[PDB]
C-alpha cells in the first residue's frame, strides 16, 4: 500500500534528479522494523551512519539511514545528504515525537563541556519547525496517520558525463583567457569546485602545481587533472624554488594569508576555490574579507549542483535546518545602530532574532559548522548581545560564562596536575598565569564577535562590548583569545582589554599565534590583569627571541629572579608547568645560574632540537628530555637557596588532587 506508493515515488524522485527526507518517529522496535521493510522494497546500497567516540571520500551511495534514535550529529547529517545519488532516500530515525525535546542527546557531549548528554530542546523545536512548513520531507510517526503525499512533477535530470556542465565550461573559458593574475571561485559544496580547477589543469598547455590546507579530499581535483596532477604541500611549496604556469589552490581559505599571497606572487596565474557555508565551509563575510586582500581578484561563482537538481529538497531541509543560508550579507543594514542583549530563551520564543544572530557570526568565520550552531542553541552558559540596523542585524557577540572554580581545582590547573575542559580562558589564566588562584574567578568569554562588512569601522563592534559591560555585574572580567595580528590586537586595545598573553603554537588555520586578553571590571580582575600584563612585559624578549615576532608591549629586560618567579620556576621543576610556558623565568634563571644544566641550556639557549639533546645527553627521548630539564630547574633551585626551594616543592606538591 504505502511501501507500493512509496516505490513508484522513489522513481519519480530519481527522475527529476532529486533526493528525499524520510522520517521515521517511533519507538526504536518500530524504527528498525521499518527499516528493514523499505530497504528490501527500496534495493539500493542503505548506508546505515550511526554516534560513538568516513565514507565520505569521493563516495556516493543510493539510499541511507541517519540513527538519531539516542543523538543527533548534525555535522555527520549535513556530510552524509551531499553524499546521496539522485533519487535517494534520507530516512532519518528519531525518538518517539512527544519526547524528542526532552530526551538528551548522546552527541551533545562533543559539544557541551557537560559531563552528561544533555537534552537540546531549541534544536528539536528549530527541527519540527522546518519539518513541517510544507509536505516536502515524509513524516512517518507511530501510530498516527500515514499517507504519501502527491508532489508537482518537475522537468527530467540528467547526470553528468564527465564533460564540463555548462557553469563550469563557461568559467573555464574565462579562466583560459584571463590575462596574469588571480581568480577566486566560490560556491555551495557540491557544485563542481575541484573538478573545475582538474578541468582546468587538464586543459592548459602548460603546467600547473595545486595546494590545499589539510589534503581536503584533493581526489576529485586529482581526477579531472588526470596524470597532469601535481600536489604540493604549501609550507614546502613556499620553500622550494618549483615553478608552474599556474597555481591551483582549492580551499585557499583555510590556508593563512600570508603565506598564500606569497605564494601567489611567485606564479603567472593563480586559481582560488573556497566552498562556502555548510559543514566545514568558510563564512561568506569571512570571504569578502579575504578576497579583498587580493587586488584585482576576479571573482566567479558556481550556483548548479552537479549530482542532484537545483532545487532538491533534501539539500534545502538540510541548508533551513543547519542554517546555511547567507542572503544577509548582500543587503545592506540601514541608519542608527541599536545594541541590545538577549538570553538563550528566546529561541523558544522568538526564534528569528538569534536565528539572524548566528547567520552573521556564522558568516564571519572562517569556517562554518552545525557544531557552532547546537552550542548557541542549547549549551548552557551563552549569553548574547545584538546591534540592529532598521531591519537588519549589524552586528552580534557571543559570550560564554567561565571560571569560578574551586580554589583546590585552580591550583590544579596552575600546577599542571589536572586540564578538565570548558572555561578555556579561564583555566588558561590558571595554568600559564602566575596566580594559581587565577580560576577561580568569574568572567565571560567573548566566543564570536562579528559586524556586518559594510557596518565596520563605526564603532559597533565597541559598542557590542560596551554593551556586555553595561548589562550584567558580579563579573571579575572579559575575556578573549584569538590569533594575533596588530589590527585585531588593536581593536581589542581600544575596546579596553589587556594582552596577558602570547602562545608559541601557530595556529594552522590563521598561522597566527594566539593572544589572550582580559577587559578587567572587579578589583579581583584588574590586578590578574594588570600582573599578568607586567609578566608579559618582562617575558616579551624571550618570547619574540623564540616565536620570531615581537610582541606589542614595552619590555622589561630586568633579569633578576622575582618571587613570582620562584613560583613558576619551582611550578616547572617540581609539577607540570610547560617548558613554553616557563620560558621567561626559566632564561632568567640561566643567566644567573653557573650551573651547566645541557638540556635547558642547549635547549632554550643554543638552539639545539629535542633528537639532538636526546642523543648527546643520552635520553630515550622527548619524554624523559623534559623530565631531565625539570630535574635540571630544580638543581639550580636548590644550587641558589635551599630552603626556599624545599618550601616551594612541599607547598606545590600537595596541591596534586587524587
Ligand atoms: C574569538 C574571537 O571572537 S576573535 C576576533 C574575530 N571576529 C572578526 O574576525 C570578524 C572580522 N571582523 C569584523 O567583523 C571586525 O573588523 C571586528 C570585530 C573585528 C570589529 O568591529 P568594527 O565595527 O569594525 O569595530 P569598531 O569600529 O567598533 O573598532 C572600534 C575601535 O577599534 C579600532 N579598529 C576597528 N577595526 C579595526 C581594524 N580592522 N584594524 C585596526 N584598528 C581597528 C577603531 O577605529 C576604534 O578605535 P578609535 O576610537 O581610535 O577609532
Ligand atoms: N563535469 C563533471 N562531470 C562528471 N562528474 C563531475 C563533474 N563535475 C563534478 N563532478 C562530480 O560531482 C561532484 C562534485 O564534486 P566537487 O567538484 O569537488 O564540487 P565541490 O568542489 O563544490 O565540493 C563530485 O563527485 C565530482 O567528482
Amino acid at each position: 500500500a504505502e511501501l507500493t506508493a512509496l516505490h513508484t515515488l522513489t522513481a519519480q524522485m530519481k527522475r527529476e534528479g532529486i533526493r528525499r527526507l524520510l522520517v521515521l518517529s517511533g519507538e526504536e522496535g518500530w524504527c528498525f522494523e521499518h527499516t528493514l521493510k523499505l530497504r528490501d522494497a527500496l534495493p539500493g546500497d542503505w548506508l546505515w551512519i550511526s554516534p560513538r567516540p568516513q565514507t565520505l571520500l569521493g563516495r556516493e551511495f543510493r539510499h541511507a539511514v541517519f540513527d538519531a534514535r539516542h543523538g543527533f550529529d548534525a555535522a555527520a547529517f549535513a556530510a552524509l545528504s551531499g553524499t546521496l545519488k539522485a533519487g535517494s532516500w534520507l530516512v532519518l530515525l528519531l525518538p518517539v515525537w512527544e519526547e524528542w525535546e526532552n530526551q538528551p542527546d548522546a552527541d551533545s557531549l562533543r559539544w557541551s563541556d557537560c559531563p552528561d548528554p544533555i537534552a537540546t530542546p531549541h534544536f528539536v523545536q528549530h527541527l519540527k519547525r522546518v519539518l513541517t512548513a510544507d509536505n516536502e520531507a515524509i513524516l512517518w510517526r507511530q501510530n498516527q496517520p500515514f499517507s504519501l503525499a502527491h508532489f508537482t512533477p518537475r522537468t527530467d535530470w540528467y547526470p553528468a558525463t564527465g564533460a564540463p556542465q555548462p557553469e563550469q565550461q563557461q568559467l573555464l573559458k574565462q579562466l583560459m583567457t584571463m590575462p596574469p593574475g588571480v581568480a577566486a571561485v566560490t560556491a555551495a559544496r557540491g557544485r563542481g569546485k575541484s573538478a573545475l580547477a582538474g578541468q582546468l589543469i587538464s586543459r592548459i598547455a602548460g603546467r600547473a602545481i595545486v595546494t590545499a590546507p589539510a589534503k581536503a579530499s584533493t581526489d576529485v581535483l586529482a581526477q579531472f587533472a588526470g596524470e597532469k596532477f601535481r600536489f604540493i604541500a604549501p609550507d614546502a611549496l613556499l620553500a622550494s624554488d618549483e615553478q608552474a604556469d599556474w597555481l591551483v589552490v582549492d580551499e585557499a581559505a583555510a590556508i593563512p594569508a600570508p603565506l598564500l599571497h606569497q605564494l601567489v606572487s611567485r606564479f603567472p596565474r593563480t586559481l582560488l576555490t573556497t566552498t562556502v557555508q555548510g559543514y566545514e565551509g568558510t563564512g561568506r563575510g569571512f570571504l569578502l574579507k579575504f578576497c579583498a586582500r587580493f587586488p584585482h581578484l576576479h571573482r566567479f561563482e558556481l550556483q548548479q549542483p552537479i549530482r542532484w537538481a537545483q532545487g532538491c529538497p533534501l539539500e534545502k531541509m538540510v541548508s533551513e535546518a543547519l542554517v546555511f543560508d547567507d542572503e544577509n550579507f548582500t543587503h545592506t543594514p540601514q541608519g542608527n545602530i541599536v545594541i541590545s542583549a538577549f538570553e538563550q530563551t528566546l529561541w523558544q520564543s522568538d526564534p528569528e532574532t538569534p536565528l539572524k544572530v548566528y547567520q552573521l557570526l556564522s558568516g564571519a568565520h572562517y569556517r562554518t559548522s552545525p557544531l557552532d550552531l547546537r552550542r548557541m542553541m542549547d549549551a548552557p552558559g551563552q549569553h548574547f548581545l545584538q546591534a540592529a540596523g532598521e531591519n537588519e542585524i549589524a552586528g552580534a557577540l557571543w559570550l560564554v560564562d567561565e571560571g569560578g572554580l574551586s580554589q583546590q581545582l585552580s591550583q590544579a590547573v596552575w600546577a599542571g596536575f589536572r586540564r578538565p575542559r570548558g572555561n578555556l580562558v579561564a583555566q588558561s589564566l590558571a595554568a600559564h598565569g602566575n596566580n594559581p588562584l587565577a580560576a577561580t574567578l568569574r568572567g565571560r568569554r567573548v566566543s564570536r564577535i562579528a559586524v556586518h562588512p559594510a557596518r565596520q569601522r563605526e564603532g559597533t563592534g565597541r559598542q557590542l562590548i560596551a554593551g556586555a559591560l553595561q548589562y550584567t555585574q558580579d563579573l571579575d572580567y572579559l575575556s578573549v583569545s584569538f590569533g594575533y595580528t596588530g589590527e585585531l590586537w588593536r581593536f581589542w586595545q581600544r575596546c579596553g582589554f589587556v594582552l596577558v598573553r602570547m602562545g608559541n603554537h601557530r595556529e594552522a588555520s590563521s598561522g597566527c599565534y594566539t593572544a589572550m586578553a582580559l577587559l578587567p571590571m572587579s578589583d579581583a580582575g584588574k590586578q590578574l590583569a594588570e600582573r599578568e600584563h607586567y609578566r608579559l612585559r618582562r617575558d616579551a624578549q624571550a618570547l619574540a627571541q623564540w616565536n620570531g615576532e615581537t610582541l606589542p608591549v614595552d619590555p622589561l629586560n630586568d633579569a633578576v629572579l622575582s618571587d613570582d618567579d620562584w613560583l613558576e620556576l619551582a611550578g616547572f621543576a617540581f609539577a607540570h608547568r610547560p617548558l613554553l610556558t616557563s620560558l621567561g623565568c626559566l632564561l632568567r634563571l640561566l643567566q644567573t645560574s653557573e650551573l651547566a644544566l645541557p638540556a635547558l641550556r642547549g635547549r632554550l639557549q643554543k638552539n639545539a632540537s629535542d633528537a639532538q639533546l636526546c642523543t648527546t645527553l643520552k635520553l630515550s627521548g622527548r619524554k624523559m628530555l623534559l623530565v631531565r630539564q625539570r630535574e635540571e630547574a630544580a638543581q639550580a633551585l636548590f644550587a641558589l637557596n635551599d630552603v626556599r626551594t624545599e618550601r616551594l616543592r612541599d607547598r606545590i606538591t600537595q596541591w596534586q588532587l587524587f
